[PDB]
């Protein structure tokens, strides 16, 4: 299991969601977070 | 252009991010954040 957004496997990262097919882990949720507020 | 994680279009929401090749609207981050978190 790697994120679909950064690579990272399963054990690379803190936790690992589900998606219709993809999987976004932690840290890609993080900077989407950014990305969307604007904000660093 | 439609939020490959919740259907919605580019109108229906705020904003609308470009993944590899899927969409993530802010809705559906502030969704993925919460689950991380593990909080509501
Ligand atoms: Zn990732
Ligand atoms: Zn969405």
């Amino acid at each position: 299991l790697y994120c679909s957004f950064c690579g990272k496997s399963q054990h690379e990262v803190r936790k690992l969601i589900a998606g219709p097919s993809v999987y976004i882990c932690d840290e890609c949720v993080d900077l989407m977070n950014d990305i969307i507020r604007e904000e660093i």
